[PDB]
């Protein structure tokens, strides 16, 4: 019997078996609902197009994120997903295997304790435990003394960390993430005259933001440069065969994470956000915390985000101090492999949270 | 079989084994507790934090000091410190050699008894015998006749002694030593904007007075000097990389020996203090107790402390005598060697209060 | 010719003419600059939004406080604010009156040479005054005995007086103030998933605190009652019109007055920190300090604070002493009646520090 992993994020499903390598199911966290009137008789009607089903036919239907911010909004298609995640990608019987889940700090405990409900009392599983992403990153990187940053597709977090005790009064929160560049970057690709709209552009827009974006080391500069050449340019082809250019938008979209005023956000970049966790910690603490800066997410994997990353808070921190921000090449699933590091030691197996205690204790067992 | 010879002060212990020239052993008298609670699993919650271990990281913990001018408020940490000093550091079996401990005097009874008790019930020693600090330093010296003193992170006492005879009705007393140097640091450090608040604070302003500190031949002159110029000033680094300069307060600190008023306390200065004890003394005594003045302790360390006392002396002392203030080289571990040498002496041997006596004739048997 | 006096905080700005029993302009010390670019023509795009200006249309602006922890941070905008107190709050020339200022213990020294230098060389006063805040909260009590407890937005100190004549090794002063619990209200209000980040967030978030929040006697017995019933719950109605309900934390966010852990800071309460500089006096002082404690600033108005503190200082002190806390009514401008009353005295006449000793003296004339 081995636990079961299941990391759930804004954006993506991560979802595994304690002791592998890697997550061995990985589809979009959206639930499509089909905006057309069935014609065809002899066809079969599913109402759950969930993950990678409903991303194949998304032309009918009409998707829906059901996690925003990392904050359930809509339980009925969270259950939907997490029966799909258990049936459908895993196809294991949630009953017989304990499940280890993972949740944003600073959450409303409403979330958690729905969470654990319907954990519970739906799927019937034996125990589980509910962890923060940021401890885990550190997990995967078999490290005890860090500050993680953590950007994925709903919520930006750093939590430092100095000998295996939590500083939490330090812990920083940034509602910016990747949808945030998505939207920017839909909204400023009608500078060339290009319009997306619907759900379906919305997912179009996504992918070429994957591939064609990437990060300046200086902003102003690059932008006088690009104003000059054409070499800047490159092109996309759509689904449906049109090609469409895209220039200096390339490098503008991503910098709203250090100038998230690009937005019309009144918040600091998340170069600003490591510095202003870092002093808020103790002065004993900071030359570790310096010397070891852990990117973790998705949103993280934009080329050249390390250097400017460097430059940035060499920029903020005394010329003493030397900045190392350490970018693991499997950094998008970091957070997964610290679970499975996490759930698979022998220490961890008193902190299950058993059904019996959560029959005994009410839903604030997990607290 | 040697004995083992640990001198306990309010800031440091000085361990070793009789018949070495220098303490094996010396670290600070800290108990640390953590001010955080532990995240990562795997890690091991050691409760002992003691010494430099707590020093290297005080970040996390909250540092609390067990004896205060020189007597013992918290009994449980400072059995926590004998047990990290026999077995960690001197790693001897204590019930194997006899223990000589040092003690200040003037001291309450119940503080001697407490120690014997806790000695001989708990560590179980063959033997043991308490010797005042100041006759030790005399013995470090080689010599019968002289006045000792005595300076450490206490307390400062001063004790008269001719011909190997003691003058107990002369010896003072001043609660007036490095810690308090270090709290008048602190608040003063507040003129230029340098806020120092936290126990680790309180480590870093120590280790600032250690180094930049000095005592001015005369204060006045040296003010209105240091009003003129800017040479006096001098740079520090601290734990992160942030550079603070100090200035006047480099000899200003260590004035408040020779004027306690600085600290709003009514007393003496320790050139007033020694000049009282001398006058306390016979007037056969005194021409020989002038000649040879002893400095002990490691407040005693401040550059141009015997240029400064033996000026201050000869204005209170008559035109014919000539003071003369002996500072040896290695005045901070004079009580250690001292105990050291008189541990070793055949004719000690007959001193030692063995177990034996203790349960026949209860605490009261090392008065 | 009446004298001005002008109470400067970290949160407010408190002015009038001496000779009143009231400050006739208390508007909010913020500094306002707008974060989006005016497109309607035909418009007046003032600079100066100050004060009661700025918090007026905050949701197109970002607000600074130029003062923080009673040490200004940024010197002009620190300009524009005593500017506009000036010309238009009080609507005087400056250079006619005489102005009476106040600072807190403790500051550093630059910041008030800087404002000294300020007031003579732009406004041009014809003579000024530099008075500590706690010992005009006692002026305005009409008592020369007793130890007074101010606390407001930037800083909390105690400060001691005994028969007229102050005691300054026994003032103590505790950064955690109203701002402190402003952000820790701001924290704790996302367990329900109330989340508030902006600038005017913060003052939104300062109004419900100002309103709902009271000091319980006891805080785990009134926790256990809370959980059990929801009686304690009220709610509050937002700019926009939306409703939130606030529970525990009503007595949750004050107690950190108390427990300053609660905040993550390794100090003391408000109520150990007045037993401590009690316990720094002299023997034959302590009684009459017992005996009469004032409480001052607008962070001491939570309802209950006066019998908490009562608790706590009993608990404390000896059974003998008869502790007493005085709280007026006008508590929250205590400082600028007692600086009314002292700048009409006939004896103060001699204290001003006219532009001519400036002009001879440097700027070192105000110490
Ligand atoms: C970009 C795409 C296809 C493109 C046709 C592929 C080709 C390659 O692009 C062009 O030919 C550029 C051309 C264009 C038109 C004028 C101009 O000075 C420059 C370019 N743009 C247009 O005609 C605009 C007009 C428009 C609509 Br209506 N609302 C909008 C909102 C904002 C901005 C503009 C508009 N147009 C028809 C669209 O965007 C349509 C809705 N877009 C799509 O279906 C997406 C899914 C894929
Ligand atoms: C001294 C240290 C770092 C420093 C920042 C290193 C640099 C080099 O010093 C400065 O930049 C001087 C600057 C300053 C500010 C105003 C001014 O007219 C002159 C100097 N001082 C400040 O901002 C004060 C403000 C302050 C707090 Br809040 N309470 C206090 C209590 C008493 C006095 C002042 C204060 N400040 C933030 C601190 O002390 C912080 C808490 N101190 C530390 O973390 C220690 C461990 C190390
Ligand atoms: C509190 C306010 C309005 C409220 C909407 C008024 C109503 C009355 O409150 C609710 O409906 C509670 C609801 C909620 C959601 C889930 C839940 O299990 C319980 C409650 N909360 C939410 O949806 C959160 C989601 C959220 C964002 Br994004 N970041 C956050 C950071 C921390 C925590 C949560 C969040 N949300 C949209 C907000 O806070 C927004 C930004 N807040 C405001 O604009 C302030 C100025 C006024
Ligand atoms: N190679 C890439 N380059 C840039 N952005 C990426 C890349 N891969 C994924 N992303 C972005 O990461 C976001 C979510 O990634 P992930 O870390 O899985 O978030 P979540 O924690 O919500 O699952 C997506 O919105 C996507 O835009
Ligand atoms: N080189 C130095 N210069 C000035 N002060 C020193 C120096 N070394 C140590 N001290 C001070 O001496 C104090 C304690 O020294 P010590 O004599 O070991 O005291 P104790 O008898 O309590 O062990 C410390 O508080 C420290 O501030
Ligand atoms: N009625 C009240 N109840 C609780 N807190 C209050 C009340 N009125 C004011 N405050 C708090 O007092 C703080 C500042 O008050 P004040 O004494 O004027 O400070 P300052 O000395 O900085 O002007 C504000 O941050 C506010 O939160
Ligand atoms: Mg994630
Ligand atoms: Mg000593
Ligand atoms: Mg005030």
């Amino acid at each position: 019997v081995q636990a079961l992993v299941v990391d759930n994020g804004s954006g993506n499903v991560k979802a595994g078996v304690a002791g592998d390598d890697a997550p061995r199911a990985v589809f979009p966290s959206i639930v499509g609902k089909p905006k057309n009137p069935g014609i065809m008789v002899g066809m079969e009607e599913k109402d759950c197009y969930v993950g990678d089903e409903a991303q194949s036919k998304r032309g009918i239907l009409t998707l829906k994120y059901p996690i925003e911010h990392g904050i359930v909004t809509n339980w009925d298609d969270m259950e939907k997903i997490w029966h799909h995640t258990f049936y459908n990608e895993l196809r294991v019987a949630p009953e017989e295997h304990p499940v280890l889940l993972t949740e944003a700090p600073l959450n409303p405990k409403a979330n958690r304790e729905r969470m654990t409900q319907i954990m519970f009392e739906t799927f019937n599983v034996p125990a589980m435990y509910v962890a923060i992403q940021a401890v885990l990153s550190l997990y995967s990187s078999g490290r005890t003394t860090g500050i993680v940053l953590d950007s994925g597709d709903g919520v930006s977090h750093t939590v430092p960390i100095y000998e295996g005790y939590a500083l939490p009064h330090a812990i920083m929160r940034l509602d910016l993430a990747g949808r945030d560049l998505t939207e920017y970057m839909m909204k400023i690709l009608h500078e060339r005259g290009y319009g997306f709209t619907t759900s379906a552009e919305k997912e179009i827009v996504r992918d070429i933001k994957e591939k064609l974006c990437y990060i300046a080391l200086d902003f102003d500069e690059e932008m006088k440069a690009a104003e000059d050449s054409s070499d800047i340019e490159k092109s996309y082809e759509l689904p449906d065969g049109n090609i469409i250019t895209v220039g200096n938008e390339r490098f503008r979209c991503p910098e709203a994470l250090f100038q998230p005023s690009f937005l019309g956000k009144e918040a600091a970049g998340v170069h600003r956000t490591t510095f202003d966790s870092i002093m808020k910690c103790d002065v004993d603490i900071r030359k570790d915390l310096y010397g070891n800066v852990v990117l973790s997410g998705g949103t993280t994997m934009y080329e050249g985000i390390g250097e400017r990353l460097t430059k940035e808070l060499t920029s903020l921190a005394p010329s003493t101090m030397k900045i190392k921000v350490v970018a693991p090449p499997e950094r998008k699933y970091s957070v997964w492999i610290g679970g499975s590091i996490l759930s698979s030691l022998s220490t961890f197996q008193q902190m299950w949270i058993t059904k019996e205690e959560y029959d005994e204790s009410g839903p604030s067992i997990v607290h």
